């Protein structure tokens, strides 16, 4: 009712769990950005169909985004934001909370919608991954680790990967890593300009 489904946090982060610097993130990686994009807008062929997935974004993620490339394309945007001080777009949606952005898509997108919702995914930043990290219904995480101290000023809220969160959060095989994106993806460290990364899964039973 309020939330059906599951949700999905996408990540990029240092080994500190830093992900921002200067309302900016700090790294230019072209296919690392090229796989949020195919992770964030894929939806089996069959429900190719109706299916459209949904990005959830704090406002300052929102502002972020290059203005060229938002709103994020092929996929049904919302802004999470208390103030909602000014909630602008020409179909993209405002929401007070986590909570009541579920609540607007299932008004929004019941029965009465061509195109259904796939799958959810939380996009950031930080306030909204706190508040994501604490809701019953996240159950796993898209994360790329960037084996690079670069200096960030914004960190990702729970460290997830520590010895603390072990019994809780769990790496999964690569193999279903690439079922659950249904894309063949690259085993093992990546180079790309200077950075060594690697794309990982983690899931939490619920
Ligand atoms: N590396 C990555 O994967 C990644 C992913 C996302 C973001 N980032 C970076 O992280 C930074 C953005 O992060 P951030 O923490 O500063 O901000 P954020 O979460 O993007 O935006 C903060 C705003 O979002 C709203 N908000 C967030 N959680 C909320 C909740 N539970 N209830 C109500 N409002 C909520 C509030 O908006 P109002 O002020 O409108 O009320 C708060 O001011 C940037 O540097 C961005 O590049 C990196
Ligand atoms: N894995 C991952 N990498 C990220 O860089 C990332 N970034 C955010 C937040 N910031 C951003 C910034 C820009 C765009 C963006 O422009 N994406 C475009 C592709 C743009 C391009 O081709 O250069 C998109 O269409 O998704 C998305 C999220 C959230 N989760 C992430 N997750």
């Amino acid at each position: 009712m309020n939330q059906q489904k599951s949700l999905t946090l996408i990540v990029a982060l240092t080994t500190s769990y830093g992900i921002g610097r200067s309302n900016s993130l700090p790294w230019k990686l072209k296919k690392e950005i090229s796989y949020f994009k195919r992770v964030t807008s894929f939806v089996p062929t069959f429900d190719s169909f109706e299916s459209m997935n949904v990005v959830l974004m704090g406002r300052k993620t929102w502002e972020s985004i290059p203005l060229q490339f938002r709103p994020l394309k092929g996929r049904i945007n919302v802004v999470i934001t208390r103030n909602e001080s000014l909630d602008l777009g020409n179909g993209i949606h405002s929401a007070k909370s986590l909570d009541h952005a579920l609540e607007l898509l299932y008004r929004t997108y019941g029965s009465e919608s061509s195109v259904q919702i796939n799958r959810i995914f939380v996009i950031g930043g930080a306030q909204l991954y706190k508040a994501a990290m604490d809701h019953p219904k996240l159950d796993r995480i898209m994360a790329t680790i960037i084996y690079k101290d670069i200096h960030c000023d914004v960190f990702f809220p729970l460290k997830f990967r520590d010895k603390e969160w072990s019994s809780v959060w769990k790496k999964e095989k690569h193999s279903d890593l690439e079922s659950w994106v249904g894309t063949k993806v690259p085993h093992g460290k990546i180079n790309e300009d200077g950075f060594d990364y690697e794309f990982e899964m983690w899931t939490r039973d619920l």
